[PDB]
């Protein structure tokens, strides 16, 4: 479709609505009485121009999924979002003022609460990942004509994720994707690095595969021009502005991020905005071609039970690979990325057998959550990342504010604790649990044998939020039938007998430590009952307290993780001030190092030896 | 001092030295049955003329304080990390071939009970960010002459973390630094995005304002010459070579990245390798100038005790600005680093005092952190990063490594919990607590007010491994007189009457809460023991304890924190099992929204109302 190429009044209709979007995110800042008004005011032109001429949307329907998307990646310009969706009329203007209430949901920052928004923001850095995954989906996916916008800070250039946002998108020649770089020249506590050093940004871009355009930021012609021509790569729309725009006497001013205009010169400055206004009538949306396709929303389910056999081994980071790959079968809505790691983590197999629908990351877990969660944005996809569960720590704040964000991400992380021996403890996962545990809206499978994680991959494709898999390097033996029942929050009983002394819970590797250690104290007339959470959280407390109450009330938890965060303060939260219930644990103390891994489960205290010494000590 | 320009023969014998580097890489892995021969072959010429041409160091004292540093940031080239330093005469040659052995401390990646390892790599990206911390330590701290080399992969270059370093090199000057790109084509599971494209990896270096020169890596003359120019600019010498250089029929290849040879296949290689070597005598590493000054070891006291007056208000965010700079005064050791939140965290009141110590890290988390180790290795400074708790979520792999890396640095994190109010959930620590205490080495500070914020900063400058603490943006009320002794893992009782029916522990916002609660319920005749904790881990289970049991075993934790990995669990896992003792919690149970503080505490279940109501539950 042709670039409708704006008259003087379409452009001076653009300034007058960049003017009431100021006017605007002046009066709701200084109504809460917090905010950041001048982080708003630089993009002012910006965000007139792409909702009232380039971009192409249903003002009504804001999640709508033919709509061009835009992201707010400084989310901290919240309240000049909130104004452009009322001056679409989405939103009731005097809404706007209710800002930051605890009565409104016109949040601090923005949040899928609210209809316009996709993913929350306000850690600074990860919108363009998730920009690069509703760009990703839209072009290889979907297959539609939308398009996605993306405006960030300059100061929030400075991280890393951005970058790998940029060198991802330039990989995927994602030319359905335009960032904005509001480079107004400060950040929040002194100038940004490149203050307006135009040229050293548009270098930064192009060298990393973007076509660069600088333009005034201020000028609504210029942003017109400038959006409306498609390319084929990527696009970076450098625009130099003046934080604080259009307040006199702030415009371009240290000390006065997040800082609101008192009332009295609110007042005075609104005034001045508005004697700039040349008409009140608003200039409407224009809509989308409605060329997304439809996509199925039913349960996916594996195509066949199973097909191990008990006693046959395999390591669980194996059997994820095949699970998942069999489950791709199932529904076309399955999606896997991983970063560089998919020999090892065996999501290989998939890329074999699905290659369109394989996304590789490279080695950049921040950026490859945020392309997970961008494409699961709007239920396009169902996407499984996975990389070595330790690397899953870099992503902690993608992880985090994809709860925030209400994301349904499935992650599973291989290479968990000890166990893998001898690349040593930079490779370890140890603190996965207490990591996953944290995020509000987690499950957290930890399956000890091949039949649990073909279970725990399909029962994590249907459940909603964070699902995390932690799979293990060792090859251990297959203990549940293929036609076993799996559930979240269903532990099983693995061993019993009526004369149990101590309830035994362990997972992975130490589930089977603990059935070696039952093996080994059957030899002193020592029954133990061995218990396997299968979900780490929640956590089957019902079964756990039964089990204690049938062997003299002790529990012992077993685990290849630290202490802090774990299944055993997971176990001692859950049960703690019942009658008659104690709980012992072993875990990882200290940072591990190199060696054969049933030589590390030795050294730490956490093998079928340790656990064997633990029971006796309970008995007496 | 003059580049000597080598001859031939100097020339063959470093040519003969990563001939020698490559054997024994090969030997080693092939011994151990696992590692990376081919990642260590790309590098073996790099490694050859740094350690015999370009560095100066003493090669019997591998942490002298005047050598150039040398920083493995692609980690799993251990082998040949090894390798040299046996060259070097340090180590032993036949104990290269226990690499990766229980009975070794030549682990699969560097670790720093390695005399020659001074921070732990291995989750890749992080070298370099260390080693700038060194180099700008280097120039600005010590004034010394020593250099900086770290030596990257290049599918590592994937990853934010480094670019975040280079744009920090290029902004201070870190014209002592040298990163070389090991550029061999290759990753772990495909090749690298750019393969062999030189020209822009250069054109990236270039733009992040790095001097860059293309070589050819497997060229020891070429290297001698490019190592042999300082410049004014960090330099990146970006080395064109083959992964697994040297290895018949592997050169090259696909399928080999952490593959071993079988010993059948290292025999004949490694005669092929002996067959090019034209002599047996080795180089002898050079020593540096020893420039580098004195640093003091002793305990760092505040010059006074704090000066707050009971009664008044500060909140702990800006106490610990106010005691941070104190401590300045105290030792020049100290140094402050902040990504561009000083005026919020109040970081900016220690560098108005001593400005020549306070290193602006901008918006870049992760690399702050690992500036921060680089400037603590071989203790050449104390330091202390702060930035909102939320936003240490970014850089857990770093604080996750740094405790690997036997780091001590110290790290403040404020605006935790809801008790922020208008932001909202993205600028709210609320798994922060469950983050720090599963990092093993970890001290958790968690100050109540202003006198516990300067006795806790106090503490952790005198204290080994990962400190943390954790302030609050409300001011709140000073409660203790000046003159309380503080120490680690020593809890207060801060409200206590013979007749307590309820044990409530606080921190933070809920300790002011408690005590509010009880000002409540002293109206119904209730009186509940309100203890403080200090430090969160290690907690004081003791005083937690005699306090439980005064008040008829019942314990209630209250905290502005998710409830896994908490204070609540902490306290159950250390309380579990003892008789007649009872823990209840209260926390916040789901990711907050905006509001007024008192109305977030109210919402999420953790003001003084909600605690009353749980005592008088407790009481029935
Ligand atoms: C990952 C990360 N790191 C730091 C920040 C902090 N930050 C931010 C906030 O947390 C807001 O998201 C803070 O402003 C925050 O609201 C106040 O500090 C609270 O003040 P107080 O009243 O509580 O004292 S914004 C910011 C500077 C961004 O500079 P840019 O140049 O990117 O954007 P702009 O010039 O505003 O267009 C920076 C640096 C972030 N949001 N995300
Ligand atoms: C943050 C981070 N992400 C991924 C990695 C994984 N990674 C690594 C390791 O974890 C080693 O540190 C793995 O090799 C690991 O040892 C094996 O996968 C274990 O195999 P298995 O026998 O257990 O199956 S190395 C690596 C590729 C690095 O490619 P580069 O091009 O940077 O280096 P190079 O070509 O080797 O000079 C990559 C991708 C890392 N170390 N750090
Ligand atoms: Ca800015
Ligand atoms: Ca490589
Ligand atoms: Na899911
Ligand atoms: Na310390």
């Amino acid at each position: 479709e042709s670039y409708h190429k704006p008259d003087q009044q379409k452009l001076q209709a653009l300034k007058d609505t960049a003017n009431r979007l100021r006017i605007s995110s002046i009066q709701a800042t200084t109504a809460a009485g917090s905010g950041h008004p001048t982080s708003c005011c630089s993009a002012a032109e910006i965000m007139a121009v792409l909702f009232f001429h380039t971009m192409r949307y249903k003002s009504q329907d804001p999640r709508n999924p033919h709509n061009d998307r835009f992201v707010l990646s400084k989310g901290h310009a919240a309240p000049i979002l909130y104004a452009v969706w009322a001056e679409a009329g989405f939103l009731a203007e005097a809404e706007l003022l209710n800002l930051r209430k605890i009565s409104s949901d016109l949040d601090g920052h923005p949040v899928p609460k609210q209809a316009f928004t996709d993913v929350a923001t306000g850690s600074l850095g990860q919108g363009l990942g998730a920009a690069c995954g509703m760009a990703y989906t839209g072009k290889y996916f979907d297959k539609a004509s939308y398009r996605v916008y993306c405006l960030l800070g300059d100061g929030e250039l400075s991280q890393g994720s951005v970058w790998e946002a940029m060198a991802f998108a330039s990989i995927y020649k994602l030319d359905n994707l335009v960032a904005i770089l509001d480079i107004n020249r400060l950040g929040q506590s002194d100038p940004a690095p490149l203050q307006h050093q135009m040229d050293i940004y548009q270098k930064r871009c192009e060298a990393f595969g973007w076509h660069a355009i600088i333009v005034d930021g201020h000028s609504v012609e210029e942003l017109c021009k400038a959006f409306g021509q498609a390319k084929h790569q990527p696009t970076a729309i450098i625009a130099k502005t003046f934080k604080g725009r259009g307040i006199t006497g702030v415009e371009d001013k240290e000390s006065w991020h997040g800082k609101p205009l008192p009332k009295n010169m609110a007042e005075q400055i609104i005034q001045e905005i508005y004697s700039q206004i040349q008409s009140k009538k608003k200039i409407l949306a224009t809509p989308p071609q409605e060329d997304a396709p439809s996509v199925d929303i039913a349960n996916i389910r594996m195509p066949s039970l199973p097909s191990y056999k008990v006693g046959d081994k395999i390591a669980t980071r194996k059997a994820y690979g095949q699970a998942l790959a069999k489950l791709g079968h199932a529904s076309d809505r399955i999606i896997a990325l991983d970063g560089d790691t998919k020999n090892s983590t065996f999501s290989e197999i998939f890329k074999k057998e699905h290659p369109d629908r394989f996304i590789e990351c490279y080695i950049a877990e921040q950026n490859m959550v945020s392309i997970a969660v961008g494409c699961a944005t709007r239920n396009r996809t169902v996407p499984f990342c996975s990389t070595f569960a330790a690397f899953f720590t870099r992503a902690f704040d993608q992880i985090r504010m994809a709860a925030i964000s209400e994301s349904n991400i499935n992650l599973c992380g291989s290479h968990c604790g000890v166990s893998i021996g001898e690349d040593g403890p930079s490779q370890m996962a140890l603190e996965d649990l207490a990591m996953f545990r944290s995020v509000p809206t987690s499950t957290v499978f930890y399956p000890s044998d091949g039949v649990a994680t073909e279970k725990a991959v399909e029962l994590a494709a249907n459940t909603k939020g964070i699902c995390f898999i932690r799979t293990s390097r060792p090859e251990n033996a297959i203990i549940y039938n293929n036609n076993e029942d799996f559930q979240v929050g269903q532990a099983k009983v693995v061993l019993k007998s009526k004369d149990d002394q101590v309830t035994v819970i362990g997972a992975g590797v130490t589930l089977h430590e603990a059935l070696a250690a039952a093996e080994l104290l059957k030899k002193e007339k020592i029954n133990i009952r061995v218990l396997d959470p299968f979900t780490i959280k929640p956590l089957d407390r019902k079964l756990i307290l039964d089990s204690a109450r049938a062997t003299k009330g002790r529990i012992l938890t077993v685990e290849d993780h630290y202490y802090e965060g774990g299944i055993g303060e997971a176990v001692s939260s859950a049960v703690v001030g019942e009658p008659g219930i104690t709980v012992t644990h072993l875990a990882v103390n200290r940072v591990p190092r190199s060696g054969k891994p049933a030589e590390l489960l030795k050294m730490f205290g956490i093998d079928r030896d340790a656990i064997a010494q633990a029971v006796r000590g309970l008995i007496t």
